[PDB]
């Protein structure tokens, strides 16, 4: 039993699954994407900040007068095939997948009973988008999050409670805490993705109430996990893991567990239709991220970008698969594994250790000029074995007195390595 | 002060305005009048009785999927010009014009905090239809009445309610009642038509609490009326005035005051496109029906649909526009009047009887053969004069010891009558 | 046998059903009615001429860039029931109905093959609109008449022969003359109304070679009747009847077969939605106007503009019933009826003459305030008889030496009269 | 100075500018890219077969009685950035375009006065992307080619002509000939890629005289070229260049200058929105078909699809620029080079031979177990060099009295390659 106060939320562990995913999918996608243009804060720019080039966006493509509202019919979201996505979802290696259910928009993907009239069942795709991807990954054993945003910008009842200080939480009880309750109850969520909640204290939002009763009453108890985002000053404070800021790249070990999340477009979380090739996150750079955040411990959680009739882009695609090819080779130094005592090499080539049971994996993102890869961490004693996963045979090693240790990698011919972007070492009876 | 219970309530006296208007204009005007077919229960019709009709017109004029939230940014109401509306309702006589704020399919007018996305302001025409509705109206001494439907067809909340037996009372404190007081505390109403309460008591609809708090501090606490539909069974029991039922035709004088409301479209009181000429109110109808009402003390409100463009089409105008022609000439014998202690003939043409001061109004519907009228109820003393308003000179009249009083109406050319439907026979001097 | 000139062209007697119709409805209906806004004239008067009215409309009812063809899609027609359409005309006792096949705007109301994807079966209504208005008429005994507009605005070829000074002929061999000989082998039209011919001379337009054609082996050859817009300079000199200038009112009988077009809207052939009741034509205006022209002659081609979906407004529907109960009064006076050898009274009250056999008739708009007709035109000899059509019984009648002859109405009750606006005396024996 | 004859006409001489370009890009854009599914086929699937998938397709996605005309408004193109399009054409190294100027579906995407309101300036993009895109090009100094279909599906003047067993030429006088005429004329093409040719002969297409006019008095006549689909069995036959069929993969060396048209999409040629990443041609399968083209004497056409947006997709903007990097190390072996005496070794690795002067260039795609490249066709005299372009220095190589020549290549270590999907190896001095 938990009470509703930080210290005694803080104390709950965390269900083991999280920790051994440590890859997932995010998913943004809403009436943003029928606009497609700037950034999933289209409305804000547009409306809440009036800045030009929005205005004059809207003033070439669409009549005078034209609000976002009227976004709403044009998600039409005709070719969406939940299962095709889930399919594409197990292919890339994801464990787990955060869909988006309600954005900063205040536009539900579900029937929201206080959401009448601005839902993707009531108007728009005329469905239950949460409802569908949650049967379709769930039929394939992937764990379910739902992206909840605690504020809506234009909302007149989060603007009457930010006049009054927030001294009042009309907000709060009609519409957030209700569509948290029945996104609770129905979908069983497995994560908890809370966003939207650096202008109001945790007191306004409720949030030590409702997370009392997620860990107490809820269908989900068990193994539910929730981020950091419930409130101004929570980031990195409170919480079941830690998100911190938006691509958090920590220079050490973090103390707790944590999630960086990035999207492959650089510039924005939902979809854009003008987007660049050079916009596209390179495929090395996201396994380098991908590396680096599983050897310190935490868990990556690659964005991606629906279109507004429910497609996912053949870059997209593209960049997911080449990711779930690599981890076909490299998972078992990735899935259900722990932080090394190193996890990367002060001298090196960019070297990160992680760990698993009694091996060791050294993955380098870069293969030395000499055909040598040097590792100063490690120590060999009587049985030393080294794998190079996705190649056959023990590879030669030698130890030095004042060096460390020097491993010859297996000269292969262009076009021939199992992996093209990083490559792991794995190290048997090494202390 | 009154008290929230029916016995205090029903024994506030109406202010004399409301007798003394005698005739106003009916607004339907929402998002049914985008579909403008059938009538403005296009949404129920279609969606909760699924009637095969209006599943063919849906499957014949929108694409499949098409649901009714998808009309709303089509109310673009872009010829919408309140001013000439006003001039218009001021040309038809009308002394009080009543608008639907909002009507069972949900959508407000006006920007209502609790119907967002829904409402006029945030889609369709992207404006405070009732603030700028009431501005003109005010501009020209008209008196502003706001239409309210109590229930929603298809709104969570209220199917939430009526599976419960209306022992919750989420659709009341959430939609409801703030949306009436927010009608009230802004474009400051003279008149309250509610709508929309057949299948709820008025214990759930708060209707008591919402009367006393009207009567007691509103600020339009001094000149406001109310009608009777605030629950179930308080039809012609409780309320200011009594409207009973739509169309309604007593054959006596009521015992309290009463309205009869009618539509010009004999099948629809929102807008069709496809309105037949057969289906348009004739006029002499109208005018035998306004002095039927008259006579029988209560009031005439008549209904017009505007288009989805906010233009009132030409042949409600002709008819709004005959009917004040006539007012202009027999107004003497409406504005201000009283029943009398006849009210009509029993062996006649069709005479109707009303009273102001000392003078008695007789309208007849039907110009006698013989060219004499007869008029049996009054009885003449010394003084008696005959005005036949529109007519200059004082008439021949002879009594009969047997029969009534027999007045020599003035023969004219055809087409040189002031009035063409009706003529009014003004007695002075007849008790 | 008939030779392209016209000195033999004019020698054509024309088919007596024309001279007996006396009554025909126009129907302007094209892609003009989308918009619905200023007049058909609207593609000139906004892109030809550059208007700022019609620049504003376009930039607050449209996107930016929206084109005239763009407004092809949106005349969608769903609503067009030609046999309601050919039971109202058969209602207001049309003989004959003329609709517009093409206008100036290059849109064709059938599937021409020199007008692909800008006809009424490519886009828009996707049916030959033409040909089921046809069959409709054809069905109830109405004959038909095919409106033909020579000139198109924008059509690149006619602009190109323009530029040259119209010693060119590629818009007349592409567009023009195919259209008109396909409009004549099918649909086999009774009338041909040709238009937008004041720029060029009959020469370009190859009018006297088509009508030699029409005239010698089109399958219409025998009952087929043509106006006068066949070229510059040639209204009122050739052609089969003379149209001479819209809304055309002679003072004298014409020495030619003529036609007066009028227009229900004022300041509109096409529909417009914002059209106000003013802007409509009083129905005594009609029949004043109709009496006048059969009196002097020529025929009364009533125009009325149907709505985007295919819709005759009640306004409008209403001015054609009321001229058809009229005529069913008054209809031995007008219909196969000749003008008399003096058609109107000098000193009178607007009185005007028709004759039919033996019979002559006097129509006059005006019932004169001593209750006696004068009819200074007429010589009685023995029988004359009085008939007043619509009442029964001869009325009394009497002669002057120095005056004409002086008639007793039948004086009636106010709203008693079979006509409202014109009545009909007819007298028989009369010389 | 030529004759409208298939001889005179065939021994024209190809400009050397073709020869030396050696890679180009296609562009198929139309009112096909609106509803972007199955193929640019969609109208003929569609109506003309009337294949069961499509007539879901337009069922589901759009409304009943829905037109292709229909599609032409929505063909908005309002990201269309041609100075874009030239950049990256550029990049990728094409050094000549070719955009569809009209497709089947008879929409010409320039102000065609033949195709009034069935063009992209009267209609959908309202701009001359031809002009746009020919401006932008010749900016850049890259060549320009108009793609013009000969038939259209659904003309009725085609169909007319096909009824009449093409013994009539009312489609060929009336738009194809004109069409042709005007974009000679304007807009310069260096290449002509017609097509829609099957159904015909060339005397029904009057091909003869049209080419010898373009031959002799056209702006162009210096230095265009034609392909060779300009009617019945017309195919390797006739023209300046053979495109023989589709995606044509000699497997000897042509006797004629002939170009390989391929689709980056497998199974369309314009863009759909629904292509999956396995329908996205391989980059290596790309390169390889350039290479195997280029060495046996043939130019290479890539085929995008633009979105009706005007955009290009970033899977195809991947796919060019990364054909544009290989080019930027490679292009020594293609640019103006010359198919050699062998072209391919028969026992080998998939070595392709180019020449250029006195320079032979091997490229071979699949780097050999052994590290040694053997090539058994060249004659290595005195002076043999090696070079490898991108590649430094000099490399080893050794000559065999029974087997050829034996190059060392350079070992490398993986991800340092200046080419991943082949490589070329530069012998000079070798007979
Ligand atoms: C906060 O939570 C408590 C208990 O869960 C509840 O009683 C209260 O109404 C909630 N307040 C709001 C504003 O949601
Ligand atoms: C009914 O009215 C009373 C007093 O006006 C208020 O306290 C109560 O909350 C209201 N109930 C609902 C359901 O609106
Ligand atoms: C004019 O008519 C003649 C005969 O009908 C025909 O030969 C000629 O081609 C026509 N010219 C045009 C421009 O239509
Ligand atoms: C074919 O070309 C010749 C000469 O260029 C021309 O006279 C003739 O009209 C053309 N025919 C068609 C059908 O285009
Ligand atoms: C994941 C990111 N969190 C912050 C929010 O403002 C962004 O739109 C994204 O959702
Ligand atoms: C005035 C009428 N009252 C009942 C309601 O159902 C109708 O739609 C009208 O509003
Ligand atoms: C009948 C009238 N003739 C002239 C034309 O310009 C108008 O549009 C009408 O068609
Ligand atoms: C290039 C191809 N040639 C044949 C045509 O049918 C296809 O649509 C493509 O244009």
């Amino acid at each position: 039993r938990y009470t509703p106060d930080w210290p005694s939320l803080d104390s709950r562990p965390l269900p083991a699954w999280f920790d051994e995913a440590k890859f997932g999918v995010f998913i943004h996608w809403g009436v943003f994407s029928v606009p497609a243009w700037g950034s999933e804060w289209f409305w804000w720019h547009w409306q809440g900040e009036g800045r030009p080039q929005y205005q004059r966006f809207m003033r070439d493509n669409y009549p005078p007068g034209f609000s976002y509202a009227d976004f709403g019919p044009q998600f039409t979201a005709r070719f969406f095939h939940p299962e095709e996505w889930a399919d594409l979802f197990q292919a890339a290696g994801a464990k787990y997948v955060v869909l988006t259910t309600k954005h900063h928009e205040g536009f539900t993907n579900w029937p929201s009973p206080v959401s009448w009239n601005w839902n993707s069942k009531d108007v728009g795709p005329h469905r239950d988008l949460v409802g569908e991807l949650g049967t379709a990954l769930r039929k394939r054993n992937i764990r379910y999050g739902l992206y909840h945003s605690l504020l809506e910008w234009f909302h007149p009842l989060y603007l009457l409670d930010k006049k009054n200080g927030f001294k009042t939480q009309h907000f709060v009880s009609a519409k957030t805490m209700p569509e948290l309750y029945d996104l609770v109850n129905s979908y069983k969520p497995d994560l908890i993705w809370s966003d939207g909640e650096w202008e109001c204290p945790d007191t306004y939002w409720n949030s030590t109430n409702f997370l009392s009763w997620l860990y107490n009453d809820s269908p989900v108890k068990d193994e539910v996990v929730v981020n950091d985002r419930w409130g101004q000053n929570c980031s990195c404070h409170h919480g079941g893991y830690y998100n911190c800021e938006d691509k958090f790249k920590p220079q050490s070990l973090p103390d707790h567990k944590w999630e960086m999340c990035t999207s492959i477009d650089k510039f924005s979380w939902g979809y854009r239709r003008d987007m660049a090739l050079s916009d596209v996150t390179e495929e090395s750079e996201i396994i380098s991220e991908l590396v680096q955040t599983v050897s310190l411990g935490g868990n990556y959680l690659l964005n991606i970008g629906p279109t507004k009739d429910g497609l996912i882009v053949p870059i997209f695609q593209e960049r997911l698969l080449a990711v779930g090819k690599w981890l076909s080779i490299n998972g078992e130094a990735i899935y259900a594994s722990k932080p090394w005592r190193v996890q990367w090499e002060k001298n090196t080539t960019s070297v990160w250790y992680t760990s698993k049971g009694s091996a060791v994996y050294a993955i380098f993102l870069h293969w030395p000029e000499n055909g040598v890869l040097n590792l100063e961490s490690p120590i060999t004693t009587s049985t030393t074995k080294i794998t190079m996963l996705g190649i056959q045979g023990d590879l030669k090693w030698s130890t030095d007195p004042d060096k460390g240790l020097f491993i010859s990698l297996p000269q292969l011919p262009p076009s021939a390595v199992p992996a093209e972007f990083a490559w792991t070492i794995k190290l048997t009876g090494v202390k």
